[PDB]
């Protein structure tokens, strides 16, 4: 019974080709789930589950768009009564025994009870900072002078726990205009001790994300 | 003239003794700024410089006085009339040639006009995480099972031309009680879509805390 998912826009073929690649030479089952992408069917979601989100001009619509999808896969495993769900973004590139993980769930079964509030990372934990290379200043001794422009945190690869996926859909409803970011600053912000909301994190990590 | 301050609690001595070590093996300049800590002095220099940040209590004193220490470098920026100032925090890690980066400042002279608004990070630029080990919930196939927190992000290692000294010191002093948020994110995140004020990060880096190499 599945409990991979992969968000992907629907005529991303080029990804979709690379992801069924990887998960069927690992032999790993999974679905595709058509991500929100800015149209009408997204301006309705938002509005319906997430009104807050849909009035915060900081995110760009595409940005909402990965926000609603992860979104509704939480809210798919409160609906369908699951366990636990695994998440990944279409860019995601699995490493070497990941099948141990992904095809096989008693390893987390015999580890957790899904009303536990936890999230396990496993992706990459190492992620730089988005830079942005600029041309008008020149290098110095072979170090670019990049500019930042966002703190980036990857949302391509984890578990959910039921009890994780309440506790984030009621946070994400809760948020007003103003605290609007995008899900990996939010999720990224999320990850404190003074909480019930716990985040592991697989280490080594069993997958990274393209580029 | 020195440029390169080095924010350190006064009796933190294996910080010192480790921060002077590093630099005078690299034959950079700098000097010790006392850190301002949980005390009286602190406590004075939060009413009379940055009322509405003794009222947050979002921050703990330590962090209070951290975001102080800075603070009144930026300010000694200023009366000084100094193009820039280049802090660090004591528990930097410098990288191998940071001397050609630290000693002299022609190559910042040659490339910046310091009245513009602009922080030039120098330490590492990765999302600041840690990982807490626990022996609970055993590993799997080879794969350890830790406990993964956010922290602030580095304020370890930048030069502030005095152009974005003064944007800061204007800012912070503005910032309302609700609005006051670790120095860090006040720096960097807030200020990215900002109109003159720009971030920049030497890539790659050349220095790095102490805890964030581990
Ligand atoms: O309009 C969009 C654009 C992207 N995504 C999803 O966001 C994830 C991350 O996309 P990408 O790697 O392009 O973004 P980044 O990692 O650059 O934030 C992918 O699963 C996309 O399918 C989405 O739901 N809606
Ligand atoms: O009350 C204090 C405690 C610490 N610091 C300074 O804050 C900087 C960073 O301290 P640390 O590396 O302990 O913390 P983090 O990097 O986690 O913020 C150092 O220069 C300390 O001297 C300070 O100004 N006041
Ligand atoms: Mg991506
Ligand atoms: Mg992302
Ligand atoms: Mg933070
Ligand atoms: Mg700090
Ligand atoms: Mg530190």
């Amino acid at each position: 019974e599945n409990k991979n998912f992969v968000i992907s826009i629907s005529t991303a073929e080029q990804r979709r080709n690379h992801i069924i690649e990887q998960f069927t030479h690992q032999n790993i089952p999974f679905e595709f789930f058509d991500a929100f992408t800015p149209s009408d069917k997204l301006t309705d979601h938002l509005q319906r589950y997430l009104p807050n989100v849909a009035n915060a001009a900081q995110l760009t619509m595409g940005e909402k768009g990965c926000l609603m999808s992860h979104f509704m896969l939480w809210k798919k495993c409160i609906d369908e009564n699951l366990d636990y769900i695994t998440l990944f973004e279409d860019d995601i590139l699995l490493g070497e025994n990941a099948n141990k993980f992904l095809a096989e769930g008693d390893w987390l079964k015999v580890r957790f009870n899904f009303q536990e509030i936890f999230v396990l990372r496993l992706e990459t934990f190492l992620m730089p900072v988005q830079l942005e290379k600029q041309t008008q200043i020149p290098p110095f001794q072979q170090r670019d002078i990049d500019i930042l422009t966002s703190m980036d945190w990857g949302t391509a690869g984890y578990v959910i726990s039921q009890g994780a996926a309440k506790y984030l859909i009621a946070l994400f409803e809760k948020l007003t205009t103003e605290e609007i970011m995008p899900i990996d600053e939010i999720m990224f912000n999320q990850q404190i001790n003074a909480t019930d909301y716990r985040v592991y994190q697989l280490n080594p990590a069993i997958c990274v994300q393209e580029l």
